[PDB]
Parts: structure tokens; sequence; C-alpha cells
């Protein structure tokens, strides 16, 4: 069976043993792509972690799990959710990771209005993560507000690498159709070989998400909106009156159809709009735990 082959392959990269021997008090906090995310306690230290458990028999692309456990293990960056361990518990792959108590960014963009200082803080954090990640040939391929987690004190970390991939000098592009439809880049939906630039476009969409509270064509069906992204010009902000010229100039360097002229993360780190970025304390009030 291909299933047992995949189990045995995971045993070569997964941490040995049973995690249920030092983790307890599972509190379900997330669902989705046939994988539940729980909060757990570490018996040794009492610290809290997040455990993503994915059933291997219910996956459209099992290989991506591979990616997530291989690319992200030993990865350390202040703006990236750190993975500590991974385990194979029966037919379930468990990923043990840092627990972000502040929740996701979607919860903020659907309930409140963010200012340009906070938007610039979020973007600076995401771009600092992305410059390193792309320098190592890692493409997140699912940049959206759901993939942004926060601490209680307002620190921003990138998360949900379940679609990520790696490119090299030998293999510099991907051709798979992954991501969430409304955030996908034009070259990606157009079945074109793409590189890290798709992460920039998606970041741009998230900026729209932080301005308008939703991505473009959110009302349309997924495939219809994907065709619209494929054919139409770069989408324009609905709440265009609320954004400063600096933010519009920043966003224009992100939502470029041609990936060759789309700005890179390293370039965007030099943009003046990110000077508006505030400290994590500026994100503290946006949190749901208050307001
Ligand atoms: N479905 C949900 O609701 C999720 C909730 N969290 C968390 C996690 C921690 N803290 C909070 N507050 N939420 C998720 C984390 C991921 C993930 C990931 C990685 O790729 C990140 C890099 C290292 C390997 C693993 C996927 C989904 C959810």
């Amino acid at each position: 069976s291909s299933h047992e082959q995949f189990r045995a392959a995971l045993q070569l990269v997964v941490d040995p043993g049973d995690p249920r021997s030092y983790l307890d008090n599972f509190i379900k906090i997330g669902e989705g792509s046939t994988g539940i995310v729980c909060i757990a306690t570490v018996r040794s230290s009492g610290k809290l972690v997040a455990v993503k458990k994915m059933d291997l028999r219910k996956q459209q692309r099992r290989e991506l799990l591979f990616n997530e456990v291989v690319i992200m293990r030993d990865y350390q960056h202040e703006n990236v959710v750190e993975m500590y361990n991974s385990y194979l518990v029966g037919d379930e792959l468990w990923v043990v990771m840092e627990f972000l108590e502040g929740g996701a960014l979607t919860d903020i963009v659907t309930h409140t209005r963010m200012n340009e200082e906070q938007i610039a803080a979020v973007c600076l954090a995401v771009l600092q993560a992305l410059s390193v990640l792309h320098a190592q040939g890692v493409i997140h391929r699912d940049i959206k507000s759901d993939s942004i987690l926060l601490t209680h004190d307002g620190r921003v970390k990138l998360s949900d690498f379940g679609f990520c991939a790696q490119v090299s000098k030998e293999v510099p592009r991907r051709k798979s159709l992954v991501g969430t439809p409304y955030w996908m880049a034009p070259e990606l939906i157009s079945r074109l070989p793409y590189g890290p630039e798709v992460d920039i476009w998606s970041l741009g969409i998230m900026v729209i998400e932080m301005v308008d509270g939703e991505p473009p064509y959110f009302n349309e069906p997924p495939l219809k909106a994907m065709k619209m992204i494929r054919d139409n010009l770069p989408p324009r902000l609905k709440n265009l009156h609320k954004v400063s010229p600096s933010l519009k100039g920043f966003l224009d360097r992100l939502l470029v159809r041609d990936p060759a002229q789309r700005a890179t993360a390293a370039e965007l780190l030099k943009h003046p709009f990110l000077a508006k970025a505030g400290p994590p304390a500026s994100i503290v009030p946006l949190m749901r735990q208050n307001r």
C-alpha cells in the first residue's frame, strides 16, 4: 500500500516515540484540511504548545506534509512559528509547535479597522520573514490573514506552511496549483512556472484584506474569481480613500501581474511605508482579548 510506504518514509524524518507521553490536556482550537489543531501542555515544563494532527488517509496532497515537517524543522526566525517536534501517532502525523496565544489576524480584520501603523507593522514582520525564507528558496504559497498569528503582546509570526515548497538553483520554479483561490497570484492560476514572487502578490491581497476586510472577488465563487484574477488587471482597493499615498505606492509594487516587475521581499524592506510600522504594543489594542 502507498499508505504504509508513506508511514515508513515519515518515520525517517519524524521524531521517535509517542508524544502522548509528555503532552496532555488537548483543547481543540482549529479544524480544516482534515487536520485538527489543539493546545497541549508539556508534562516536563508545564509550557503550552500547539499540536497539529493530520490523518494521512484523508489528504489531497500528502507530499506537502513532508515539506512542512522537513523544510520547517530546525528553522528559527522571530517572525515564523517555530516547530519543535513531529511524530507519527498511528495513522496521524503530529506537528508540535510554538503556541501563539493572540490568535490569527483574520479575527482582527473581520471585527476591527486597522490603521497604517499596525498594517505596516504586520507587513514589516511578514516581509522580514519572507526575505529570509525566499533567500533559502522557500515559498510559503498560502500568504493570507489566516496564516498570521500573534502573541499576547502584539508580535507577528507567519504560520501554516502546509502548502510550502522549496526551489534551488537547479530547480528554481514550481508548477503546482496550491493556495487559497482569492489570494492566488496571476501566474500561479495561469498554470505558469512560478517562484517566490507569488508570495508577494498574496501579501498584497492580505493588505487589501487589512484595508477592506476581505480579499477581491470574495463574493464570487472560487473558480470564477480565479478566472477574474487570471484575466483582469490588478485589483483596486474598495476603501481607496482610507489609504495614504505611501500605502498605495507600497501596494502597487506588490500587485503586479508580470512577476518579473513584481517587487521582492528584500526590495520591499527598503520601502518608506514600512517606516510607519509601530512596535508590537501598537498591535496589542487590535487584539480580541480587549477592545
Ligand atoms: N487550523 C488552525 O486554526 C491553526 C491554529 N494554529 C495555531 C498554531 C499555534 N498557535 C496558534 N494560536 N494557532 C495553526 C498552525 C498551523 C501551522 C503551522 C506550521 O507550518 C508553522 C511552521 C512550523 C510547522 C507548522 C496550521 C493551522 C493552525
